[PDB]
């Protein structure tokens, strides 16, 4: 019949599980996970596309719980998504979290009642749950865009979404002419899969993406996880602490060769400390990676289209995504870029993509890398009303706001650990999720000691959060950069929400002053 509960997940990637064990295991709820699709690993069940593969390095991509970590070992620096998914199997011999999920069962409507201070959930099977805490764990939905080009339903070969990849069966290219339309992470790793084997490959590219280098390595079968989740980003280092112009310019070569070396997030987040807030600064480590990236790309007119002396945005701005070997598949005679800025795709004819400049490129197969959402498409619909019955969507049809990054007023007893207006992209993620997910299973350990039926962000701690979040952006170069642009103005680029850009030290310190001053920003209703 009607499940009740003490806590209900929606979702059951990182966040959800991590959550699941602690209310279930730490706090003796009763507690389920409602997941919308087959398995565990949010979305490492979800997006198997070729080339799948984490940012971040062993052992920071992971839980830092030793049950767990203990009897796990990692075969490389930086793992690919069935290597991933076979760690949520481990995961889950460990804790033991799929018999506490319900599969199949995509959250459609939730609302709330102060008079019993219980939500009501259904899913759109028609499962229905109530439960007194709403965990929405939900990440960041895939964006499922298909642009309306004419002619592809007499494409002759296959067209693959990124948004629904095949499993079952991988994708074979050898032998076939290949085509990825997009360059965010997702583009870049299908790219290089494809361009290693596909008898020809074309990447359209309409803004080069400013790739790292991953320098993958292979690996071999408490303290340190510790000293690590204390920086900005919970990696292994964080800024250095000296201007880019205070040093010489043969010292900053050396110093950004060595980042260059290591790898990874090095040249992002172990820089010059204001190389995101003075833009020539920024402007002269992006001189030092086209310099780089160029080098590597033997014909001028792709090493201007991948790596132009002028910058596309502010590097830094984004997260940025990482590359072993992709700026040197274009050195093959079969590999193409093409510049859909200047030629943009204007149709797909039976043999092919068709440029405004009414040039065909003949292929077989065409893999779609729109990449994902903004986090506010995936929580939009999940058809989340406040207590006077309004929809997040309404709610937010003029700007998402939220306290923390982890509370909306007039939504009580929800939180949302990865989501908006919190470090995010800006971190690692497990070290986030970890945080937000202590502090959400303190925060309700605390509401059940003290009776508190109910907490509710105020539109006060809202605002102010929100100022917080504008100001810390507005010393940086993100106002500049073309993300804001591509929101507001181009078909297909969903409006992004700002991230806490202050750092995990920081944003510990605003969660803490909410347990040890009295729900500090929270209205409390008690039983
Ligand atoms: C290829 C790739 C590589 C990455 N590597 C890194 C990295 O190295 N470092 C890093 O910091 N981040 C990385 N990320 C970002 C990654 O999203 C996060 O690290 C993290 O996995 C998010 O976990 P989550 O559980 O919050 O969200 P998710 O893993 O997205 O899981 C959300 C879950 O909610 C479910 N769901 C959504 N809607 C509903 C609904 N209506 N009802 C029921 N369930 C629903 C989804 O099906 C999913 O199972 C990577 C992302 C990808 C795609």
């Amino acid at each position: 019949g009607v499940l009740h509960l003490d806590a209900l997940i929606i979702g059951s990637g990182f966040s959800g599980i991590y959550l699941l064990h602690k209310l279930r295991d730490e706090l003796k709820l009763k507690v389920k996970i409602f997941e919308a699709e087959s398995d565990i690993g949010g979305t490492w069940n979800n997006n198997r596309y070729p080339g799948a593969r984490v940012d971040c390095p062993v052992p920071f991509y992971a839980y830092s719980l030793p049950e767990v970590w203990q009897s796990w070992n990692w075969t490389e620096l930086y793992p690919n998504q069935k290597e991933i998914k076979s760690y949520f199997d481990h995961v889950d011999r460990v804790l033991d979290v799929r018999k506490d999920c319900l599969f199949h069962s995509r959250v459609n409507e939730g609302t709330f009642d102060e008079a019993t201070g219980r939500w009501t959930v259904w899913t759109t099977d028609g499962k229905v749950a109530t439960a007194k805490y709403l965990l929405v764990a939900v990440g960041f939905a895939s964006k499922s865009y298909l642009p309306d080009w004419k002619g592809l339903d007499s494409f002759k070969g296959t067209i693959y979404h990124s948004a629904h990849w095949p499993e079952a069966e991988e994708i074979s290219v050898k032998g076939k002419k290949v085509a990825v339309i997009g360059t965010g992470s997702t583009g870049i790793q299908i790219f290089q899969e494809w361009a290693r084997e596909a008898e020809e490959a074309f990447l359209f590219q309409r803004t080069p993406n400013l790739c790292l280098p991953m320098r993958q390595q292979e690996l071999h079968a408490a303290d340190y996880l510790a000293e690590c989740a204390l920086t900005f980003g919970g990696l292994e280092y964080q800024q250095t602490p000296k201007n880019t112009f205070d040093a010489s310019e043969e010292e900053r070569e050396a110093f950004w060769e060595d980042l260059y070396q290591m790898g990874g997030f090095r040249f992002w987040q172990n820089n010059y400390q204001d190389l995101l807030t003075s833009l020539d600064a920024n402007r002269e480590a992006y001189n030092f990676w086209a310099r780089k990236t160029r080098a590597r790309i033997q014909d001028p007119k792709k090493r201007d289209l991948l790596a132009p002396l002028e910058p596309p945005y502010p590097f830094g701005t984004k997260r940025p995504s990482l590359e072993q070997d992709f700026y040197e598949q274009f050195n093959k005679s079969n590999v193409h870029i093409v510049d859909t800025k200047s030629q943009p795709i204007v149709g797909v004819t039976p043999t092919g993509i068709v440029t405004a400049d009414e040039k065909v490129h003949e292929v077989d197969i065409i893999a779609v890398a729109t990449g994902f959402d903004a986090v506010t498409g995936g929580l939009l619909r999940l058809g989340l009303k406040d207590v006077n019955g309004v929809g997040l969507d309404e709610r937010w049809k003029d700007g998402m706001s939220t306290y923390l990054g982890m509370a909306i007023s007039g939504f009580p007893n929800m939180f949302l650990p990865y989501s908006l207006q919190a470090p995010t992209a800006f971190a690692n993620g497990p070290t986030l999720i970890e945080l937000q997910g202590d502090w959400i299973t303190s925060l309700i350990r605390k509401m059940e000691m003290e009776n508190v039926q109910s907490v509710t962000a105020t539109p006060h701690a809202e605002s102010a959060w929100n100022d917080e979040v504008n100001m810390i952006a507005n010393k940086t170069l993100l106002p500049l950069t073309d993300s804001w642009y591509m929101g507001s103005n181009i078909p297909g680029k969903p409006v992004q929400s700002l991230n806490y850009l202050g750092g995990l030290p920081t944003y510990r310190e605003r969660c803490a002053k909410v347990l040890d001053e009295d729900f500090f920003g929270f209205a409390k209703a008690h039983h």
